[PDB]
């Protein structure tokens, strides 16, 4: 059954971990593995304690985030429906002990310097379980780059790769993220020009601007393959759809209106929805190096605006990628 978290992150491993991001779900550090940048995301489950406002869940309820990881994953090494924008799953254990006060180290100076909405993780008794999942190291989010990218042209490029995977996986697994907000956008710089990318057998490709998108956290996401489906059913929430103070908070809304609270089936209109509120924060809340004031930048910044005009009239991201004038 588990195995001690020591198995998992052995001291060297543990002394390396620096937490990165957080949510209802738990804790994700980065550190060190065989020489090699990974993400530890770790998942109370099993539990009658509260955690971070909600109750645990149970093993089962952990596993279609497990089933989806590995088949996203899975993805960069496919033929026909091939993309890297993703995310790489290395491992996934079942650890069980008191929190590794290292970790609870890192979970602190993180709280010192961000803040975190999470009750500090310091309570767990040494039989509590936990799930840790291993991913490949996707670079740092969105949100914390938005004063970072060069232009409207590395913009651009995001909008594109981001599009590009979700149509990829569309075809191949009627895939939806159901929660790509800012934090959920990993960038990680590349010197490959081009990043490749196959749809229904068609290879294409998407100058990269120096930079390599990944798509992470598939808490809410849904897929299917041969007629299974596997989702977190989210109907009876609440919490969810009574958010504001940002967009983001309203695609939820928009989300359970487009499907009619019916989340087992497949509407990939949500993949346009958290495409629009991207391009959204694109043309609002970034800072770019370079402004658009040379005429070429200028034209890259009118088409995304068109995009933004006319995105919400396509019916996935297969449609837009297909489709949209953005990306010809
Ligand atoms: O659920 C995930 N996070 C929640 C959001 O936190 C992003 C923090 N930054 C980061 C930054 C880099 N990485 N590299 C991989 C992941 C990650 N995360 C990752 C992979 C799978 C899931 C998640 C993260
Ligand atoms: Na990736």
């Amino acid at each position: 059954g588990p195995v001690p978290f020591s198995h998992c992150l052995p001291t060297e491993k543990l002394q390396r971990c620096e937490k990165i991001g957080e949510g209802v779900f738990g804790e994700v550090f980065q550190t060190i593995a065989d020489h090699t940048p990974v993400a530890i995301k770790i998942i109370a489950i099993e539990g009658p304690d509260l955690v971070n406002g909600s109750h645990q869940k149970t093993f089962e309820e952990i596993l279609p985030e497990i089933i989806i990881s590995k088949e996203l994953s899975l993805l960069s090494g496919e033929v026909c429906n091939r993309t890297e924008g993703f995310i790489g799953l290395n491992s996934v254990h079942c650890v069980q002990g008191s929190y590794p006060p290292l970790l609870l180290k890192a979970w602190d100076h993180y709280n010192s310097t961000k803040g975190s909405a999470n009750d500090r993780p310091d309570f767990f008794k040494d039989d509590q379980l936990f799930i840790v999942l291993e991913f490949e190291f996707g670079g740092i989010d969105l949100e914390q780059m938005r004063t970072k990218l060069s232009s409207l042209a590395t913009a651009k490029s995001i909008l594109h790769q981001l599009t590009a995977s979700l149509a990829v996986a569309e075809a191949s697994l009627r895939f939806e993220h159901r929660d790509l907000h800012w934090g959920n956008v990993l960038l990680k710089k590349t010197s490959l020009k081009k990043l490749h990318y196959t749809l229904n057998g068609k290879s294409s490709t998407i100058p990269s601007c120096g930079l390599q998108v990944s798509i992470i956290d598939y808490t809410l996401s849904r897929l299917e393959r041969d007629g299974i489906v596997v989702f977190c059913d989210v109907s009876m929430d609440e919490d969810l759809f009574t958010g504001d103070g940002d967009y983001q908070f309203d695609i939820y809304r928009l989300m359970k209106k487009e499907n009619n609270n019916r989340w087992g089936e497949y509407h990939p209109y949500s993949n346009v929805l958290w495409l629009h509120y991207l391009t959204d924060k694109m043309l609002k809340q970034m800072t770019f190096k370079t402004k658009c004031n040379t005429p070429a930048m200028k034209q890259i910044k009118r088409k995304i605006q068109e995009f933004h005009r006319t995105m919400l009239n396509f019916s996935s991201a297969t449609d837009l990628l297909c489709q949209h004038s953005l990306f010809k």
